[PDB]
């Protein structure tokens, strides 16, 4: 029962991810609120690219009166709860002054929670082996995004008043908090010196960001693309295209976990993540397709499947890069580089979805990152050595 703790706490650090991301865009795209500004909510998670600049300051000192007299997952999760609940309670489309009143605060709190959830509890009490112990968290997180996001809006759409859905989420945090009660000045810079001390620091830096650049386009404006001027025709039916792909990706990752051990060809990443582009064509093939009966359901279960499989492979390679004394203090840096592409991709993608429509944005712009996989082949000269 040692691992049973992680999953429950996973939902604490997996829920707030979608409330400023896909569900905020679905909530704005259900109203008119233009088209460009729906994607202008991508700089909200700017806190997920500066999280390493203050990763060590939060911990270490933790004076008892300020913090540590109760676990810090509480000192982040309770504060997060008020901000999330107040986010939706404000004006839906009349006065949008909340664009930053509760978007930046939510991202700040989440980025402050995932850091303390990877530092003070992950490697301090892992019981040595961290492979399966950490593989359980990915599942206690994927499932948190499944609870929110697509399936979450299924009841919100039927129910009258989107603020009620927020009360569901603020109420889904109550079990977290209750199951958790029973579950340095120079610190900022001294770590960073070991990341650029390699030959291949800049090459790995570029590879980390450009590899997933393609995978971010296909999850940037899917919510608006389907319901808006497209054969989806609904919003209630959103489970068809916003839930199936989460269960498909979680399952794909689970297959990836056993398969990686089953790896018989050293390619690993190359083959497991090369097809991430041919899977995105599922959307393009539906771009010229009428609403149909099941058409959009063919791609939802296949595209999110391919990237889902490659998820574990990415994270696992990202973990091996940094397992030294500095520990997760430096891991968080590689987790700031992974979200840079998907945080800033919105406005740029939208500008391209304005001039040349949707289709050619799915064909060329999406496949821009397939060459990056080709570049990974060169990067396999130094990666193979280790
Ligand atoms: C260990 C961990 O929590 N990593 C990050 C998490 O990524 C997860 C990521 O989920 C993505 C967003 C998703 O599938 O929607 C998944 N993929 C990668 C590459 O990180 C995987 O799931 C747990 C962790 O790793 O998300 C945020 C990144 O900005 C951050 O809160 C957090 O650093």
């Amino acid at each position: 029962p040692k691992s049973a703790i992680l999953l429950i706490l996973g939902f604490a650090s997996g829920l707030p991810l979608a409330l400023t991301s896909g569900t905020l865009q679905a909530w704005m795209t259900v109203e008119n609120i233009d088209l460009k500004t729906i994607g202008f909510f991508s700089l909200v998670g700017q806190a997920y690219v500066f999280k390493f600049l203050w990763s060590p300051v939060m911990d270490r000192y933790t004076p008892p009166f300020l913090g540590r007299r109760r676990g810090w997952l509480v000192t982040t999760q309770i504060l997060l709860l008020i901000a999330i609940a107040a986010m939706g309670f404000l004006e839906p489309g009349t006065q949008l002054r909340w664009m930053a009143a509760l978007a930046v605060v939510i991202a700040f709190c989440s980025a402050s929670q995932d850091i303390v959830f990877d530092a003070w509890k992950t490697d301090v009490l892992p019981a040595e082996e961290r492979g399966t112990g950490a593989a359980i968290s990915v599942l206690g997180y994927r499932l948190g995004m499944l609870v929110s996001g697509g399936l979450a809006l299924w009841m919100a759409d039927k129910w009258l008043g989107w603020q009620g859905m927020y009360w569901l989420m603020a109420a889904l945090l109550v079990p977290c908090i209750i199951a958790t009660l029973l579950a340095l000045e120079q610190a900022v810079v001294a770590p960073l010196r070991d990341f650029f001390g390699r030959n291949n620091a800049w090459l790995i830096l570029l590879l980390i960001v450009l590899y997933k650049l393609g995978d971010a386009f296909a999850m940037s404006l899917t919510t608006t693309f389907l319901i808006r001027g497209v054969g989806f025709d609904a919003g209630e039916v959103g489970m068809v295209n916003k839930t199936l792909g989460l269960i498909a990706t979680i399952i794909g990752a689970l297959y990836g976990g056993v398969l990686m051990q089953r790896l018989s060809l050293f390619r690993a990443l190359l083959i497991f993540g090369i097809l991430q582009g041919v899977s995105n064509a599922g959307y393009w093939l539906l771009s010229i397709t009428d609403k149909h009966l099941m058409s959009m359901a063919v791609a939802v279960f296949f595209e999110n499947l391919c990237g889902g499989m490659g998820t574990a492979a990415f994270v696992a390679l990202l973990m091996t890069l940094c397992n030294k004394s500095f520990s997760a203090t430096q891991f968080a840096l590689l987790s700031a580089l992974s979200a840079v592409g998907r945080v800033y991709v919105g406005p740029i993608a939208g500008w391209f979805v304005e001039a040349h429509g949707w289709p050619t944005f799915y064909l060329f712009s999406v496949f821009a990152a397939v060459p990056g996989i080709l570049l990974l082949l060169i990067c396999r000269k130094t990666l193979e050595y280790t």
